[PDB]
């Protein structure tokens, strides 16, 4: 409609997830859980809850055919976290970094193999300058058998979120599947997936976790769960009316703002270095927004 | 000439670069020199002896209103020089790599208010991947900790005057050569005749010297090497301004950037020595650089 199509989508996903990063960090703050498939399982039945009571206030549909298509997409967005999550506990936050700004290079490789595009050498230029900004980042920071367990997982994380966002952006379009439909499949297909994961990767001892997970816990879990609310449907609008490049592009420039905060409302130490990446990273998606400008005109 | 176009200027000053780097390794060695500008002035000597010993054996010219106006040319090559000399006595090898590589991007975007052309996005692609290749190089180093900020401070305004004077010097260069269609045997007689004076100034402000204490350090074995390493320097000082002129100030400093890689990775393959894959990686990755700036070119071509 009016409002659902271009940058719109983009203001609203940053938006979205700025909101998300507050709540974790002021609001339901110390979230350090030992559960999290548990806590992203609340999150998604928080998201499923408020499209059942809007549908029946008022936009959304429920089926089989499509149920079994998008069931490799909600595998492979279950997949996508337990490989994040298990590359970051060998993998330091900034080497993270340098792999998920590699990935954007793949995903735009990936989206000329799935829609047949091509990625423009200035597009190419700004990949390149966002994966300047976290080497920079890194460099301004502080065994084989420590190796290998950090990268073999960030391997598997940049083919799994890869896969997830061109796959994921291919079905919407086959499926004619509109920003609503795309949050539904991707929260109630995620519940038996979440629940699976969680069973098999995390300790359900009894008494040892009814003191740790109790009311206010729950609490956390709901407030959370409802600031995941805008970021789960923007995502899935993201994809559809821009590309699983921009994406996962728009993605990785928004931590940029949260890290200036930092630097501008919290008095801490700082190197220029990890400055100068804050700056190239601004400067990746002023160029990239160009060559989306200039694509237009030559196409 | 005739062989005297398009890449055959390339593989010459990568060879005659080669030939420099293992001279001054192998043949003429233990070359950690007090007075640098008065062995590039037997340099530049021996370039000029050369010139004239072959001009009357067979080429170039001798003038005063090119004179006037090379010597801004040549006062430009003796201060990079002195800036790039003083850069590194603060500035780690792997930094200036970094800074070097920066220059190609102003060369470039230089040669656009000079000769009027137009980056295009595979070019700049290209100079990225080669910062990317010096910066994983520097990252993939502990060699920059040398030995308060009243140690370390000068380094930064020595590598942007070298930067300015590196882009400067090129531009300005090529653009006399295209001016007074100077050829190479003229672009080599006129760095090397008028560098003689501004190489000898230069070195009367910035160098020692005491009588006693230098004839025993500069005897008969050093007086054989500036001769032997100004033998190696004629071959690179030709190619350098033949290079420039056939292809471009850019694609000049691009080459100089690339020829570092194979020697780089001379010292992987022919010495045993320890190395991390980081440093493995910017090789690679430097190579990628040159592989898409050739294509680059290779569009260009088809596209104008
Ligand atoms: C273990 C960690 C490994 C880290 C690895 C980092 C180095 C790779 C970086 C970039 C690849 C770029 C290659 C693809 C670009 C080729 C040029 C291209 O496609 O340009 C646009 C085209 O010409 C339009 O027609
Ligand atoms: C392929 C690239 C990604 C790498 C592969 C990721 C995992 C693949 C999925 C399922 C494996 C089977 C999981 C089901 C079995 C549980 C494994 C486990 O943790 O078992 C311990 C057991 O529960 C103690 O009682
Ligand atoms: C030490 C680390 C602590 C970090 C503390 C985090 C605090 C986060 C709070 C507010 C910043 C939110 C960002 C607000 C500005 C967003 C601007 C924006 O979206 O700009 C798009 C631009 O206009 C397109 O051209
Ligand atoms: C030591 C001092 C500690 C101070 C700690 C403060 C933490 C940050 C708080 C607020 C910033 C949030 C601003 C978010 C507003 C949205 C950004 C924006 O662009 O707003 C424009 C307009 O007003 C609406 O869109
Ligand atoms: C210790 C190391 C510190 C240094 C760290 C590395 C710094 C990299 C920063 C900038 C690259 C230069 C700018 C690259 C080009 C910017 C965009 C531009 O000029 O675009 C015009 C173009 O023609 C449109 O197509």
């Amino acid at each position: 409609s009016v409002a659902n199509s271009g940058p719109i989508s983009i203001l609203s996903y940053c938006g979205s997830s700025i909101l998300m990063t507050v709540t974790n960090k002021f609001v339901v703050n110390l979230k350090d859980f030992n559960m999290n498939f548990v806590m992203l399982f609340v999150q998604s039945l928080v998201c499923t809850i408020t499209l059942i009571i809007l549908r029946i206030l008022g936009f959304r549909s429920l089926n089989k055919t499509d149920a079994k298509n998008w069931f490799p997409i909600s595998f492979l967005l279950v997949l996508m976290i337990y490989t994040s999550s298990k590359a970051l506990q060998y993998l330091a936050v900034p080497i993270y970094t340098i792999f998920k700004n590699l990935t954007i290079i793949l995903i735009a490789y990936g989206e000329v193999l799935f829609f047949g595009g091509s990625v423009t050498s200035m597009e190419l230029s700004s990949f390149l300058l966002m994966v300047l900004s976290s080497v920079v980042a890194t460099w301004g920071d502080q065994a084989v058998a420590s190796f290998n367990p950090g990268y073999f997982w960030m391997f598997t994380n940049c083919i799994t979120s890869a896969l997830f966002v061109l796959i994921m952006r291919k079905r919407i379009k086959l499926t004619n599947f509109k920003d609503f439909d795309t949050m539904f499949y991707n929260n109630v297909l995620a519940l038996p997936i979440l629940l699976l994961f969680s069973f098999c990767v995390e300790d359900w001892s009894s008494v040892n976790l009814t003191n740790n997970f109790s009311n206010d816990s729950l609490t956390a879990m709901i407030i959370s769960g409802v600031a995941s609310v805008g970021i789960s449907y923007c995502s899935g609008w993201c994809v559809r009316v821009t590309s699983s490049t921009t994406y996962s592009m728009v993605g990785a420039l928004n931590k940029l703002p949260i890290a200036l905060s930092g630097l501008i409302f919290f008095d801490a130490p700082r190197n220029f270095l990890s400055i100068l990446s804050i700056f190239i990273g601004f400067l990746s998606g002023i160029i990239y927004a160009v060559a989306k400008q200039k694509k237009q005109q030559a196409q």
